[PDB]
């Protein structure tokens, strides 16, 4: 991949019912950044991609699911409240059906393509970890 | 009535210094036409009400920022950038220098310059959003 | 009262079944601090006053309530897990008994002396603010 | 076996500097006869293992630390506070300096100089204790 790998999280152990709060410092003047949620690192149930500009998307939102190292359909969202080089925030309830919570107040929802009982993988990347909470 | 909103929280004897910053999480009350978060030395002496205004007056979808001094407001800021929903969670960060500086929760930052000398503010308020955390760095 | 009032939050509308964090820097060198809860000044469900050293007591906990600005019977824990000068946390769970965490990992209950349904009034004495949350 | 404690989160690229601080919050397994929260470069090469002991070997309520390096563990600082209870949560905070500085959540610091040289903390475990927090500074 292109972008920076910053922290990873493994044995997370994230069930259904709770949710994970990443803050970070997304990289100045970068093209795009990630938050990754799944099993592994070649099994996600949610990247959450937001792209300044990377392929035919300018300040778009990508969501996608990695399974045995092949992506699924992408997903995308037009609301866009991020800058590059600023401090972010991204909630993520897990259930059947994960819900994004966007920065904005925002809710954007993303169904399982997989089943999944327990979140063990967090990954950012062109992101600079300040917190990582779970409730 | 509608065009006032319900007091949340106040906090007093902040005793937040220049060189500092305060952050507020809270959740917008649903349905709300406004909400604000008001930094000062009480609510007669606002350097900083940072007033996003979803419909309220001429205004629609528009940050309002205002100083209030003697209980007289001053002239009125306004910033287009919007990022916030009624019934929802959001977070700003007001750095305190001689310029005070408003983090957008979108990455945005409105400027504020001190509209009169204070080296302490001490008066922080919610209206029509509720607490869930305050901390000062 | 000797003791610094530090910050003071009103309208805090906190219900039973939820908790107040406090965390926060003991005053250097200093005799005791504490946090209080209530519906105002004169009306105290939770007084939480850690002495390092005040009338009798040498690193003991008192805790008390107070109605009309007058104080009930204070109780009195041992355990002492504070430093002057140094950050604490104190978590206070709202229920018809209260209970206290204390930063060793000990809960302290503390029975409500009168009805509330309703905490407004919080108070800092002798410790610096750091952050408050409320879950 | 319980000689052993059960693996909770690993954190890499944690990239942790000198006059940098990490914060660490969680619940201490219920029952349990130690926890343990690690930094370092990897498993194999810990600059700091923070291993408060209920009853293991022949400490009871003892604070283990100690480094390793290359898989080998070097001589082991005990500390005799004990700020925990298993089931309870806790806070750790270490200040990354020559000499590391682990703050206790009963306001007493803990020196461990550094064993080996090191600039970047990049690996963070956490063990027989489930993370609620971590947060850097
Ligand atoms: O689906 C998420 C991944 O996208 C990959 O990029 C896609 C791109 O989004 C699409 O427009 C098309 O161009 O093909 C690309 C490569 O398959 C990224 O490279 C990857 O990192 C994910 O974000
Ligand atoms: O400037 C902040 C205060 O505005 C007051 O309303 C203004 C309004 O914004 C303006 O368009 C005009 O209508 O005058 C009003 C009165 O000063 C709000 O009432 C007040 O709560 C502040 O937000
Ligand atoms: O009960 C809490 C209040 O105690 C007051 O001090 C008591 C003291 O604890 C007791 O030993 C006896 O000496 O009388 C004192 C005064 O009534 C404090 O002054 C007050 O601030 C509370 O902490
Ligand atoms: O020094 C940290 C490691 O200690 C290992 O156990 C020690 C034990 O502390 C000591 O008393 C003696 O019994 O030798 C043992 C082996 O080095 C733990 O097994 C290990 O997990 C670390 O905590």
């Amino acid at each position: 991949m292109d972008m920076e790998p910053d922290v990873r999280i493994t044995n997370l152990n994230l069930h259904k019912g709770h949710r994970v709060e990443v803050r970070g410092r997304i990289a100045k003047g970068t093209n795009r950044f990630a938050v990754d949620l799944g099993t592994d690192s070649r099994n996600l149930i949610c990247h959450c991609n937001p792209r300044f500009e990377y392929s035919v998307d300018k300040n778009t939102i990508v969501l996608n699911s990695k399974q045995n190292d092949v992506w699924d359909i992408e997903k995308k969202e037009t609301a866009f409240p991020f800058k590059s080089g600023s401090e972010t925030m991204l909630i993520f309830d897990f259930e059947d059906c994960i819900t994004v919570h966007l920065p904005d107040g925002k809710e954007i929802p993303f169904t399982c393509r997989f089943p999944i009982e327990v979140i063990n993988y967090l990954a950012l990347n062109n992101i600079e970890l300040i917190s990582i909470s779970v409730h």
